[PDB]
């Protein structure tokens, strides 16, 4: 039945009423389920027959999917609003999809400090080094915010980078020693971790529950509007640290098995209509991959350096790479190491 479409997509992560108005244009109602890492959605994939049609990978995984044959190639004679999409970014993406053939850029962001200024002023005294990597890998600064509760996303992926950085390392190192001494650092800060989580700490930093998130940048700016919305007295901000940070670019993409293709490339194609996918950056705090929907981006978000960064805020930042499998399986085993007691 082509007039039903399966989605598997990041939580968090669409508007309100994108599907309705995706369902009023074409008649394909949407069964739509979230996730809230690429280690889920991963999964699903190499098991095979997912029940999916459309899935939103993060480009390091992306990559890595395609050499395995996960997805089919775009009809983009199916996909004419692709003509909106910033043609610079796409060149960049065809390191990780030659001729981007499989997918297009959904919205991506950074990976940085979100914080509750208030809180951490009280726990760590005045001026905390709340602009730098400092202030969660020292472990003397983190351990003055235990009190008020710090967590990371559950992402080895995306974290141990960050380690790595801040140890001066290149953050797509294969060096074992590098990588264990990345994981030796974690070891150290990890008694003042409340929790390694990549969802929950949207909702305890807006609710006042934690003080600082090691997360995505878009869920630290909705925590901040819902803690505005809730009129609770929660201040949030995010900074993208003086020193830089990881970068993660997520793609939407079409599973070989899919069911519906034609209503798969309908989506993917509706998603590339500038008002659609800015209302989304709206909503959700990301920037998008369309150069003809940043115009019609609300001036407030677009203009915002923890959003859409300058050049100069540009250069220090970077992606995270299509990773040798030896890497992923020491960063996993580094990760239920640190995660557990």
């Amino acid at each position: 039945d082509n007039k039903v479409l399966h989605v598997y997509n990041w939580s968090d992560y669409i508007a309100p009423d994108t599907l309705e108005k995706f369902t009023k244009e074409t008649g394909i109602k949407v069964v739509y389920d979230v996730y809230d890492s690429n280690e889920v959605l991963e999964a699903k994939l190499l098991a095979g027959k997912s029940g999916y049609d459309v899935v939103v990978p993060s480009n390091s995984f992306l990559a890595k999917q395609i050499k395995a044959g996960v997805y089919q190639k775009l009809d983009k004679s199916k996909l004419p609003n692709w003509k909106n999409l910033n043609k610079d970014l796409m060149h960049t993406l065809e390191v990780s999809d030659p001729g981007n053939e499989h997918a297009i850029p959904y919205m991506w962001g950074t990976i940085g400090i979100g914080y509750n200024p208030d809180k951490v002023k009280a726990a760590f005294g005045d001026n905390a080094p709340v602009d730098s990597w400092d202030l969660v890998f020292k472990p003397e600064n983190i351990q003055k915010l235990k009190q008020c509760g710090v967590s990371f996303l559950d992402s080895p992926t995306e974290i141990l980078p960050a380690a790595l950085h801040y140890l001066g390392y290149k953050p797509d190192t294969d060096n074992p020693k590098e990588l264990k001494a990345a994981e030796e650092l974690f070891l150290k800060i990890r008694p003042y971790v409340t929790y390694f989580h990549s969802s929950k700490y949207i909702s305890d930093l807006a609710n006042g529950n934690i003080c600082v998130a090691i997360g995505y940048s878009g869920d630290i700016y909705q925590a901040k509007s819902r803690a505005e919305e809730a009129k609770n007295k929660v201040t949030v901000k995010y900074n993208i640290p003086k020193e830089g940070a990881g970068s993660f670019f997520d793609m939407v993409a079409i599973p070989k098995d899919a069911e519906n293709t034609e209503g798969a490339l309908a989506f993917v194609n509706f998603l590339m209509k500038p008002e659609i996918m800015a209302e989304i950056t709206d909503v959700v705090q990301f920037p998008n991959g369309n150069a003809a929907a940043t115009p019609l981006v609300s001036e407030a978000i677009r203009n915002d350096p923890g959003i859409y960064p300058s050049e100069e805020v540009m250069k220090k930042l970077y992606t995270f790479p299509d990773l040798p499998a030896k890497t992923q399986r020491a960063m996993t085993r580094s990760w239920t190491k640190i995660k557990s007691g």
